[PDB]
């Protein structure tokens, strides 16, 4: 019969950046 | 045979810091 | 005798944003 489930894939890329902070 | 592919990996870490506010 | 195992799964979802950015000057 088929082996076993292969492990899992790598860590998804870093996010997007963060909004910008409010004003000075 | 060969067993299915793992899942998908973890998200991935949070982005970058935003850009500083405008002036005030 | 079993298979070998399967190949690694694909990669993640993207991260969330980063936090905000600091006051303006």
């Amino acid at each position: 019969p088929p082996g076993p489930p292969g492990p899992p894939g790598p860590p998804g890329p870093p996010g997007p950046p963060g909004p910008p902070g409010p004003p000075g």
